């Protein structure tokens, strides 16, 4: 028919489904999730690169004011530091008393390690879960890995999974994510080209192969030291040297909701949040028919032992006399219980790990189209 339910979407947990239609046997589905991560769509506006000062050879005018036309550099500061007294090693840059000077020009330019490593300030759009649920649909065993936001009709082997539309706002989405070498950071990116000098992210990186560079990390020229050719430039301190080196606790750590973030694309695999809303369009024309199933009778379950919080939990010895052989459904109608499997063998005393986290267990077990109510007390 349509097994419309919610798997408990904290992956690793068994997810039973004792769905039974007329004409068939009891139908048993067993799901287990893995990796339905968010993947918010980024919009990168940043470079995260190191600054560079194109400080060329200063035009000596000896004597004479050398003109300083505007360069094409992103910080193209030239200053006609006049009154330069050039006394150097190997041949007279000054031969007069005054009017000799150095026009000094430097230009802000990008780093060459941007191709080595960038820094990405992506503004995040929405994201959507994508999951691999191992589904045991009777004798079918297959792990369906599809976009789990509800739109993608997951073609099962004779089934139609619809995992989603899940309500998850608990995500690693911030307003702006800085990604740096795999290091995540939900960190406040500035305006595109408005940084403070030495602010975190000083280089304007509109494109990763871009053409401009906003930068408030300005050089500061001066009338330099006499004799030695020192056109000193009081530049900014490197914010990319700071915002990575001596960067904060990275947003890859500190996963709220207990998720596992990872960024080839920035997505949070294993994110233990919520239940997966799943609609199984699966008919009774894949399951075993009711006319050929073993007619179980005399259903009496036992309480062999009770664990308080163990995985297996309970010793459940279910006595049952069967009309014929067959597979036995376990799909008990108890939220306080968890069936150890949906497997059940040819009849007799079927032992079963009656998993139950409740201390006062009373599980209404469904066995072969019959039911019982096992009772017990767990352990500490």
């Amino acid at each position: 028919y349509e097994h419309t339910a919610i798997i408990p979407n904290q992956v690793g947990f068994p997810y039973k489904a004792h769905v039974a239609r007329e004409g068939y046997s009891p139908l048993t589905l067993q799901m287990q999730v893995i990796e339905t991560s968010l993947e918010p769509t980024l919009n990168l506006e940043y470079i995260t690169c190191d600054y560079k000062t194109k400080v060329p050879s200063p035009y000596v005018k000896c004597c004479g004011t050398a003109e300083c036309r505007t360069q094409d550099k992103p910080e193209y500061k030239c200053a006609v530091f006049t009154g330069v007294y050039p006394f150097m090693w190997g041949g007279a840059y000054c031969f007069c008393d005054s009017e000799n000077t150095q026009m000094s020009e430097a230009y802000v330019e990008r780093a060459d390690v941007c191709k080595h490593d960038h820094a990405a300030a992506y503004r995040a759009h929405t994201a959507s879960l994508r999951a691999k649920i191992k589904v045991t649909y009777g004798t079918v065993n297959q792990t369906v890995e599809a976009y789990v936001n509800g739109d993608h009709a997951v073609t099962i082997a004779g089934t139609k999974f619809i995992f989603g539309p899940v309500s998850t706002p608990w995500t690693p989405f911030d307003t702006k994510i800085l990604v740096y070498k795999g290091e995540l950071y939900n960190q406040d990116f500035p305006r595109y080209g408005a940084g403070q000098p030495g602010r975190f992210g000083d280089i304007q990186s509109r494109t990763l192969d871009s053409r401009d560079l906003y930068a408030n990390t300005g050089l500061k020229l001066a009338r330099p030291a006499a004799g030695n050719i020192h056109v000193p430039y009081t530049q900014t301190p490197s914010g990319f040297k700071t915002w990575q080196k001596d960067r904060d606790s990275p947003l890859n750590a500190k996963a709220p909701f207990g998720c596992i973030i990872q960024t080839n694309p920035v997505r949070a695999m294993n994110c233990a949040v919520g239940n997966i809303p799943v609609s199984m369009d699966i008919a009774d024309s894949a399951f075993t028919r009711l006319t050929d199933a073993p007619v179980i009778s005399e259903l009496t379950c036992t309480v062999s032992t009770c664990t308080h919080s163990s995985d297996f939990g309970g010793i459940a010895v279910l006595s049952y006399k069967v009309e014929k052989s067959g597979r036995c459904d376990i799909h008990s109608h108890s939220n306080v219980a968890v069936l150890q499997e949906v497997s059940i063998e040819t009849e007799g005393r079927s032992v079963i790990h009656f998993s139950t986290a409740s201390a006062s267990p009373s599980f209404v077990v469904s066995v072969c189209s019959s039911r019982a109510t096992c009772t017990a007390k767990c352990e500490p």
